[PDB]
């Protein structure tokens, strides 16, 4: 594809289908054999509470999780993006 | 014993002294190259509002990392009990 990165998209498209999540800024993916652990920024309004920012990383985790053929982990955390700004999501 | 054994009993030692912290339920860690990759579930006091104990997991996130170097990723939920 590569493959990652088609993986890495599939991540992407689910995680931004969540309500509440404004944009993947960061993916680090890491295969251990065929199975993925992944660590995830999420950008969410600057309006939400932490409490709300919280519960949208919760949301991402169940659905990407429930998606996404053999991710044997995910952490999502949350930063408060943007007034504007702006960028596509970044992988490691 | 082994560098894992000691990683994982200090990652337990680190996360029970967090205040909210009931107790490591489970906790599984696993070398992905060079780091070290954990998954955890803490007892929080049934008590706790949903927001309170996501706190209590972001804190035992921050705790956790800020001693324990070469974890590169540490996910906390929590569980009532």
């Amino acid at each position: 594809g590569s493959h990652m990165e088609a993986v890495q998209n599939r991540i992407v498209e689910a995680a931004e289908r969540v309500p509440g999540v404004r944009g993947v800024i960061h993916l680090r993916a890491r295969y251990v054999g065929q199975d993925i652990w992944a660590d995830m920024i999420i950008g969410v309004d600057p309006e939400n509470t932490r409490e709300q920012a919280h519960e949208i990383c919760e949301a991402v985790q169940a659905a990407v999780c429930g998606k996404i053929r053999r991710i044997e982990s995910l952490h999502v955390s949350a930063e408060a993006r943007e007034i504007g700004d702006t960028t596509k999501p970044s992988f490691s």
